[PDB]
């Protein structure tokens, strides 16, 4: 029903994160040339230990998630209020929330023209069959797809995007959290900024329950999240695994 107009500091701290984003999004692509070379190995079949034997994309996979994390660490940097969290609860915060900003970031790339990550010319395409050649399987593939053609969907407005994937970072029930109290605090203010958008700019029927929606989205994120650990974790027993990864990566997943 009612409709506060957005106050002078929701309107800034918008402006900070669509700022924060453009400065580490890049919507071209440009680096990815510069990542370990993705390689194909045929692989129709779908065997696990021929994936597993050759993990052929999982060094331009594991640098591409590892450049995506640095990125997400300076977006997280930029958010209003993430710089009065201690180091501590800073880096609890960015460690547990990292693959999930990935996930949702990605969206922007992802398309359902033909349902894959187009980041460029063929090489730079990604689709569910380069994911099993990094060594993951169908669980986590699956419900991926399914949360990327739902988010899609919504058709988020960018400022809605950004206000999502800050909201995501600092979340007061992340294991490991000191002052959680604090985190609330500062993701309450990021939450009503969206609520308070959502509910002035933007237009109808999509802002139906729209925030209602995109919470629920943060809930599937807990379940990719959870289910993309227990994959890495099988992932880390194939020897000579280390090499293909990060230190980064290692560490965040490890
Ligand atoms: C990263 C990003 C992009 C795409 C994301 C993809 C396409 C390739 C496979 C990934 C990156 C998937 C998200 C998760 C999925 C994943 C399930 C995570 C990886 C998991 C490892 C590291 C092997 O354990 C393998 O595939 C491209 C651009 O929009 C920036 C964004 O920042």
């Amino acid at each position: 029903s009612l409709r506060p107009k957005l106050s002078e500091e929701q309107q800034r701290i918008i402006a900070i994160l669509l700022d924060a984003h453009h400065k580490t999004y890049d919507p071209t692509y440009s680096d990815f040339c510069q990542f370990r070379p993705p390689v194909r190995v045929n692989d129709g079949g779908g065997s696990v230990t021929l994936e597993l034997s050759q993990l052929s994309m999982l060094p331009h996979l594991a640098d591409l998630v590892s450049y995506s994390i640095q990125k997400v660490i300076g977006f997280a940097k930029m958010i209003p209020g993430f710089r009065d969290l201690t180091s501590e609860d800073q880096i609890v915060l960015l460690k547990s929330s990292a693959i999930e900003v990935i996930m949702l970031r990605s969206n922007e790339s992802f398309t359902m023209d033909d349902m894959s990550w187009t980041c460029g010319n063929q090489d730079y395409k990604y689709r569910v069959s380069d994911v099993t050649k990094a060594g993951h399987s169908l669980e986590l593939i699956e419900p991926l797809i399914k949360f990327q053609v739902g988010l899609k969907k919504l058709n988020l407005h960018e400022e809605e995007h950004v206000l999502l994937m800050a909201i995501c970072i600092v979340s007061p029930d992340r294991p490991g959290v000191q002052d959680a109290a604090l985190i609330e605090a500062i993701q309450d203010r990021l939450s009503n900024t969206l609520q308070t958008y959502i509910r002035c700019r933007h237009p109808p029927p999509g802002s139906h329950l729209l925030y209602a929606k995109m919470i629920q989205k943060l809930a599937d994120l807990r379940s990719l999240n959870e289910e993309h650990s227990k994959q890495y974790r099988c992932l880390s027993f194939q020897p000579e695994c280390s090499m293909k990864l990060t230190p980064l990566v290692l560490e965040v997943f490890g």
